[PDB]
């Protein structure tokens, strides 16, 4: 079956709980494979330690530059960045987890988690996956963004894996 994997946060050092994240791999399994590898930490590398740097209430929450923690970084288990696989899976509403890109087959490792559906990004970023459990830990990241994305705490994935 899918992957299930998991994000423990918290803001300033303090929990604020998990996200559980279903990886599409029957429909896009490079891009899932890369996501669940970096949760493990298989490959020497990965989420673990790094931050929510872009957050923009009312659009989505934006994670995984686990080189420079400012946007300009990251990279995938493949290599520095790796093709857009397909664009079948759409931006539907709240929860979609898809890939933050510089502009065609320029995925790493940037990720985001909507909290609004965002249509005018079908065609242009690779959905991967969505949201199982902690919806309401989401909202509460968002809580802590703003119009700019500046973030407001230091919001940090303290720990992630998989589940099954
Ligand atoms: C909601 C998604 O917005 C983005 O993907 C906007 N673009 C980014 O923040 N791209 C930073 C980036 C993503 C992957 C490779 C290098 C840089
Ligand atoms: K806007
Ligand atoms: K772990």
């Amino acid at each position: 079956g899918n992957p299930l994997v998991y994000l423990d946060v918290d803001a300033n050092g303090k929990p604020l709980g998990r996200v559980v994240l279903e990886l599409k791999a029957d429909v896009v399994p490079k891009t899932a494979e890369n996501f669940r590898a970096l949760c493990t930490g298989e490959k020497g590398f990965g989420y673990k330690g790094s931050t929510f740097h872009r957050v923009i209430p009312s659009f989505m929450c934006q994670a995984g530059d686990f080189t420079n923690h400012n946007g300009t970084g990251g990279k995938s288990i493949y290599g520095s960045r790796f093709p857009d696989e397909n664009f079948t899976l759409k931006h539907v509403g709240p929860g979609v987890l898809s890939m933050a890109n510089a502009g065609p087959n320029t995925n790493g490792s940037q990720f985001f988690i909507c909290t609004i559906k965002t249509d005018w990004l079908d065609g242009k970023h690779v959905v991967f996956g969505h949201v199982i459990e902690g919806m309401d830990v989401v909202k509460k990241i968002e809580s802590f963004g703003s119009k700019s994305g500046r973030t407001s705490k230091k919001i940090v994935i303290t720990d992630c894996g998989q589940l099954s």
